[PDB]
């Protein structure tokens, strides 16, 4: 392996760790590595491969440069026992507790604070000095992924200010989720806005909606939603893992999207999503679908105004078709007022292809429509907070109702900043 551009992935909470199954299986397969054996799949290899960004090449084989962190052992049992991948998800990478968070952001933040010294100790003793930053994968509706996840985002940014903190954060289902989810989401999004460098948001609602609206993208609960999430957040890391015009590090990835410091929440969009749709689709259809608010990984009523946008062509793409397609797509994309006609969209081609598809198009967008998504989160927060509903356990866990209001008001400040850019 060649030193540099090493990323440490931190899976926090049950959802974040369960997503790691297909996140690491996709990364392993796309780099010709078998997750069961920790070895390569074939002697066939590209001359240049940036597998060292997410994978450690030990003499025995390849291991994930990752920590699997949870206040309960249920998710790691899914990985080691149900998935039988204990050789890859090994115990030296596991920071585990057994108290739990009980779906309360505050309990995850407080209980996880007792695990921070051992986490920082493992990072210094095991990570390389050329480590470029951290990638935090977690959900926002619970307590461990939200509270401990907010703590790790904050702690890593403070202890490693020169490194990048990237967050792949999963939003709760708007219509079917725990009652404490709006409190946990607002608390987590407030912490992430302060300490994260880039927050790419995923919504279980959006993924469910695509199946419900038939090629079948989920056939079993969670085990296919998380399967699909892990493949998407692995697809949007291809810029960090493969050479090409859009080859980036974590800092570059945030700079291409974060115009103002408060505008750090990104909507990802990937096409194709199923093998049937891939066989019967073209490059133009995948791009037009990525700009379609239906295929947004966040649930959006319509498209908004684009501030900054990064699109990637993966696989067998004709570069002249890519040039001609993006000229026509840019004319029909609504950009935020003040964005230069040729400065709001970046496209690139990656030769490496996803395992299941010959082609793939990914879109990362800093879009003003996230204010609409955040306003729905805000109105669900206010429907409960203004009646003092479900607030008793945040109080007992060290988060006052005043602190809940502070995170809400700052969360609303982010919405209004996005809305001003929209005009
Ligand atoms: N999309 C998706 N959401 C999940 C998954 N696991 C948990 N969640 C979501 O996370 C929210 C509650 O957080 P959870 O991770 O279960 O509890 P935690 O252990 O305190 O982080 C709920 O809205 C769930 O929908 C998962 O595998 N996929």
């Amino acid at each position: 392996g060649m030193p540099g551009r090493e990323i440490l992935v931190l899976h926090v909470g049950q959802g974040g760790n369960q997503i790691g199954y297909n996140f690491w299986k996709t990364i392993c397969e796309e780099h010709n590595i078998d997750i069961r054996s920790n070895q390569r799949k074939s002697v066939e290899e590209d001359k240049v491969d940036y597998k060292s960004v997410f994978l450690v090449e030990a003499p025995d084989g390849f291991h994930p440069r990752a920590l699997f962190i949870d206040l309960e052992p249920l998710a790691v049992e899914f990985l080691v026992k149900e998935m039988k991948l204990g050789s890859f998800f090994s115990e030296d990478l596991m920071v585990l507790s057994y108290s739990g968070a009980h779906n309360v952001w505050s309990i995850g933040y407080q209980t996880g604070k007792k695990l921070i010294p051992v986490i920082l100790e493992k990072i210094r003793d095991t990570m390389p000095e050329t480590l470029q930053g951290f990638l935090i994968i977690h959900t926002l509706g619970g307590g461990t992924g939200s509270g401990f996840g907010s703590l790790l985002t904050e702690t890593l940014k403070k202890e490693f200010p020169g490194k990048g903190v990237l967050n792949f954060s999963v939003l709760p289902s708007e219509v079917n989720d725990v009652t404490l989810a709006p409190y946990n989401t607002v608390l987590s999004l407030n912490h992430l806005s302060r300490f994260s460098d880039l927050v790419v948001l995923f919504d279980n609602t959006a993924l469910i909606r695509i199946v419900k609206d038939l090629n079948y993208p989920v056939i079993k609960q969670f085990s296919d939603l998380n399967f699909l999430i892990g493949r998407v957040m692995a697809s949007i890391t291809a810029s960090l893992r493969f050479p090409g015009p859009l080859n980036m590090d974590l800092m570059e990835m945030a700079h291409n999207l974060v115009a103002l410091p408060e505008t750090k929440f990104i909507i990802p969009s990937v096409a194709p999503l199923t093998k049937e749709e891939s066989e019967m689709s073209t490059e133009l259809d995948l791009v037009e679908r990525c700009f379609d608010p239906t295929h947004y990984m966040v649930n959006c009523s319509g498209q908004g105004k684009t501030i900054s946008s990064v699109l990637m062509f993966r696989g067998n793409i004709a570069i002249e078709n890519a040039f001609s397609i993006m000229t026509d797509i840019k004319s029909n994309v609504a950009f935020a007022p003040g964005v230069h006609p040729d400065l709001g969209l970046k496209y690139g081609i990656c030769e490496s292809a996803p395992v299941d598809f010959d082609k793939e198009v990914t879109l990362l967008s800093n879009n003003t429509i996230i204010s609409e998504v955040f306003n729905r989160v805000l109105e669900r927060f206010d429907s409960l907070f203004n009646r003092d509903w479900y607030t008793s356990d945040y109080v007992n866990a060290g988060t006052s109702k005043s602190n809940l209001k502070e995170a809400r008001d700052n969360f609303d400040r982010i919405i209004k900043i996005y809305k001003e850019i929209e005009g």
